[PDB]
């Protein structure tokens, strides 16, 4: 039999708007992310999705084929359980151009990523160019580009849109990043897909003595309606640990925590807790490592927990030193255009006093630049952000008409 682990790698799926990534992550995991009624009624992805799936391999068969992702040969005629290679989960991110800064909050929790483009839509779409050039960015480099749709197309259009993206990737850190042709709906070469996740989307190192973190990116609870008061579950957390170990039992805290109103006026407390349980989709564990979607289970009321309430939250152990800044300064770069534009746009150079968005682990947070230098600014946060590392990487922002465009992107310094 398999061992019930948790997943030990997330792979995000990121593209242009309904090029196919939800539907991908159906094909690989059986699984339909979205969860959410507006996500169901509306046909798209809002918040990020998240689906789990065992991968195996049939060692008596022949490749692509021999891949699986339940414990199964018989699709190559053998009787003989395949050989278990890992847990994978997904983090399935939204395309709109509205959702860019979702996009960015699930970068953070990404060990690699898979960018679907849509064999029936003129190449780089917007969204296309806006993701890939985030993940560059953001360092998630391990990359599978899927050309998904081909069911459509003729494999001779299909070639066209390759060379394309061949020529699109050329002289850029994804010059040799593979192309695999799919159909997500139909569900046609997806073994060539595991084949190559198992190639180039690695399992990274852990270094388990790191103090732990938790970028949260979800909160909710399970009682159901009408639940008697008093006899409520505690609030349920949300979200990866990027580094270090979690276990049951241990005392923790989310950053920046609570808003506090005190005369109209504004301030954060850390939230202090324990954590009760951790779980992993379906299964319960004692401890929770990177990789995978974590739900902790905790003492807080569940008022504290709804609804999301502490996306863009870090956790922590209780007696960690982090800083909670109501003001930062970053080492910045700019890109020459907004590539997530329709129309060709010209970045220009950040002006003082004006409003940027910063995408910071999970957390998206509005700012006034107080200070432009050329290599680094320094911006007044309209909400304060847990920084937990020296060389933590931000992705900025920037409303063009009407609309949060990256425009750049930079290191948070301490
Ligand atoms: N013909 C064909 N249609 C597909 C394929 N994959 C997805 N689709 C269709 O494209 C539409 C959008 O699919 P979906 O998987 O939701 O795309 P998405 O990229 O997650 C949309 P969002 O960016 O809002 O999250 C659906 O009608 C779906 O059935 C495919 O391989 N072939
Ligand atoms: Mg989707
Ligand atoms: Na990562
Ligand atoms: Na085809
Ligand atoms: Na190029």
């Amino acid at each position: 039999a398999w061992p019930k682990v948790q997943p030990e790698v997330n792979i995000g799926v990121v593209g242009h708007v309904d090029h196919g990534k939800t539907t991908l992550v159906q094909a690989i995991t059986g699984i339909w992310t979205s969860k959410h009624s507006e996500e169901l009624k509306r046909g798209m992805t809002i918040k990020l999705g998240y689906a789990e799936t065992n991968i195996g391999v049939c060692e008596s068969c022949k490749k692509p084929e021999a891949y699986v992702t339940e414990p199964s040969c018989k699709s190559c005629g053998s009787d003989d359980e395949p050989k278990f290679l890992r847990r994978i989960s997904f983090i399935d991110a939204p395309g709109h151009e509205v959702l860019m800064a979702t996009m960015l909050s699930g970068a953070a929790l990404m060990d690699g990523a898979i960018l679907v483009v849509a064999a029936n839509e003129p190449f780089p779409q917007p969204q296309t160019r806006e993701h890939f050039v985030a993940l560059g960015i953001i360092g998630v480099k391990n990359l599978i580009i899927v050309q998904n749709k081909v069911d459509v197309v003729s494999k001779e259009e299909a070639l066209s849109q390759y060379r394309q993206i061949k020529q699109f990737t050329k002289g850029t850190w994804a010059e040799n990043v593979p192309i695999t042709p799919v159909s997500a709906l139909h569900k046609i070469n997806i073994d060539s897909l595991i084949e190559g996740i198992e190639e180039y989307i690695k399992t990274p190192y852990r270094d388990l003595s790191q103090k732990p973190v938790m970028l949260v990116i979800r909160s909710f609870d399970v009682n159901k309606p009408g639940t008697q008061f008093n006899e409520l579950k505690g609030g349920v957390i949300g979200g990866s640990i990027i580094q270090g170990l979690f276990k049951v039992d241990q005392e923790i805290k989310v950053l920046p925590g609570l808003r506090v109103e005190k005369q109209g006026k504004v301030s954060y407390e850390p939230i202090f807790t324990k954590i009760s349980s951790i779980r992993f989709g379906d299964e319960e564990f004692k401890e929770a490592k990177p990789g995978g979607l974590v739900a902790i289970g905790t003492y807080l009321d569940p008022s504290l927990t709804k609804a999301d309430n502490l996306l863009g939250s870090i956790i922590t152990l209780a007696d960690a030193e982090v800083p909670v800044l109501w003001n930062i300064r970053i080492k910045y770069n700019l890109l020459e255009r907004v590539v997530g534009a329709k129309e060709m746009l010209k970045v220009d150079p950040i002006r003082a006093k004006e409003t940027l968005m910063l995408s910071v682990g999970s957390s998206t947070t509005l700012g006034i630049v107080t200070s432009v230098k050329k290599d680094e600014i320094e911006v007044e946060l309209r909400r304060p952000v847990a920084v937990w590392s020296n060389n933590i990487r931000t992705v900025i922002s920037r409303q063009i008409a009407g609309r949060w465009r990256m425009i750049g992107w930079g290191l948070v310094e301490i």
